[PDB]
């Protein structure tokens, strides 16, 4: 039952004590009482918001301690703490410093200490949009040492924001260390809808025409949203279930929509370093204007495609209600095929992965979006299959070279980055390889397709690249059991092609 415990928990608790890190004190430091009932009181809606912003900020320095931390807990206080900051989002001084100490303080779990109010106040502080500048940087500074020391959390001066820091929290709140607790919590009190909404609202801001100020703005306001959407969902089905149910799937509708705005934004805030652009009107690659929109672009990008994975990987009303988006499993294409070349070199290896995991989700078992990925067409015109073993055959050969550049250097670290991309060359091809031999087991036809295109219709460099990354995979450890044996099919299924 719930009061026994196993070895793990008290294995953990014994631990946590004997070689410390946490210095605490249960004695009822009284001190701590005065400090306390002496903050709450400058908290208050009654005094002048300078001071509120200022005991917050001295409040939250205070929970750097974990003995602090442990007594405002024990005496109930944090839910007070709280319903007298609710005014918070109307400030956005105030704002910064509420989410700050929320942030800090869910350091710890905090199962019986938040309530809805305060979950929602921090939900709020999460959607907000937006003259003392010289110690408001000091207030931020202050909190971002707070944040190195209580998280082991390093953030830049300009992330102390409060879209940030409220994202932080609700990360932090959600994260394996907090548990499942608030995971269900913001299911069930209505917390996913609004963030859902959020998500809309921004990304139907990106249909319009608008300045960097307000592009950036929209974007962020995706992406901060979508990376708790993204949290929420991990090991958890009912939220996926949920976030695909919710208004008519209007995360998945808006995400498809966003995903294509982002396929076309990049193009137009180019930062590859390989690249001539031609247009004077399109921004320089070392423009500050460029590295942060682009990189805005991009984050959004990598956020929505998180989201959809989550919605697609083992959820297929998920994998069918967003193959049917207008256009995405053609963006999902392009995300691997195409926007690539207008990123930074390092950064082009995690979105082709993320792409062709995707394609490989929403094709998995769908037929429909099978039949609507195999008769789609793409650049360089042509259909989608011929185009992926291209992808394949020009990534399996970039590789054996990138190899061969450092298996140079290391007689005759360059060779490090050259080693690198190398394995970069090759999880691309081994995911390639991995999604057309999905498509080749679900339909013989593809097979013949492949084979086509295919040196000699010789199916054994596939199979050969293939045995390697599974091999690959266990040295990452990342996938499990079934993983293993339905990639160790393909690889048998292709070797009989």
């Amino acid at each position: 039952g719930p009061l026994g415990s196993g070895r793990p928990e008290l294995y953990t608790v014994v631990q946590h004590v004997k070689h410390f890190n946490d210095v605490v004190e249960f004695g009822e430091n009284q001190e701590f009482t005065d400090d306390i009932e002496y903050l709450l009181s400058g908290l208050k809606s009654t005094q002048p918001l300078n001071t509120r912003c200022l005991s917050v900020i001295s409040l939250a320095t205070k929970c750097a301690m974990p003995s602090f931390r442990m007594h405002l807990r024990a005496h109930g206080m944090v839910a007070m703490v709280f319903k007298t900051l609710d005014d918070s989002q109307h400030h956005q001084n105030l704002s910064l410093c509420t989410a700050a100490l929320m942030y800090i303080l869910s350091r710890d779990r905090l199962n019986m200490d938040l309530d809805r109010a305060s979950l929602d106040l921090m939900i709020r502080l999460l959607e907000l949009e937006q003259l003392n500048e010289k110690d408001m940087n000091k207030i931020k500074e202050k909190i971002r040492r707070l944040c190195e020391t209580v998280h082991n959390k390093h953030l830049d001066l300009e992330n102390i924001t409060t879209g940030h820091l409220a994202m932080e929290t609700l990360l932090s709140l959600t994260s394996k260390r907090a548990g499942d607790w608030f995971k269900e919590e913001l299911r069930l009190l209505g917390g996913l809808d609004h963030i859902v909404d959020k998500v809309k609202e921004c990304v139907d801001h990106l249909s319009r025409d608008e300045d960097e100020e307000k592009l950036v703005a929209s974007l962020w306001g995706a992406e901060r949203c979508l990376r708790v959407l993204e949290s929420v969902t991990v090991h958890n089905p009912e939220n996926q279930s949920y976030l695909i149910a919710y208004k008519d799937s209007q995360l998945i509708v808006s995400s498809a929509k966003a995903l294509q705005h982002c396929e076309e934004l990049i193009q137009q805030y180019n930062r590859a370093e390989d690249s001539i652009c031609l247009a004077d009107s399109k921004p320089l690659p070392h423009q500050n204007v460029t590295n942060h929109v682009g990189k805005a672009v991009e984050d959004c990008m990598r956020a929505i495609i998180g989201v959809l994975l989550n919605l697609t990987n083992d959820n297929e009303w998920g994998s069918t209600k967003t193959g049917e988006q207008d256009g995405l499993i053609g963006t999902a294409l392009n995300c691997v095929l195409q926007v690539p070349k207008y990123l930074p070199q390092e950064q082009r290896f995690d979105i082709r992965v993320l792409g062709l995991g995707l394609l490989i989700n929403l094709v998995e078992y769908s037929a429909r979006n099978r039949h609507c990925l195999v008769n789609m067409e793409t650049s360089c015109q042509v259909h989608a299959v011929q185009a992926l073993v291209q992808l394949f055959l020009e990534r399996e050969r970039a590789a054996q070279l990138a190899e061969s550049k450092t298996d140079e250097l290391i007689k005759d670290n360059k060779a490090l980055q050259h080693a690198g991309k190398h394995m970069e060359d090759c999880i691309v091809a081994s995911y390639t390889a991995l999604l057309l031999g999905c498509l080749c087991q679900e339909s013989p036809i593809n097979v013949t397709t492949v084979r086509e295109y295919l040196p000699e219709g010789d199916f054994s460099i596939m199979t050969e690249m293939l045995k390697k990354f599974l091999s690959f995979m266990n040295l990452t450890c990342a996938v499990g059991t079934t993983g293993q044996k339905s990639i160790s099919r393909v690889i048998e299924y292709l070797e009989h092609c």
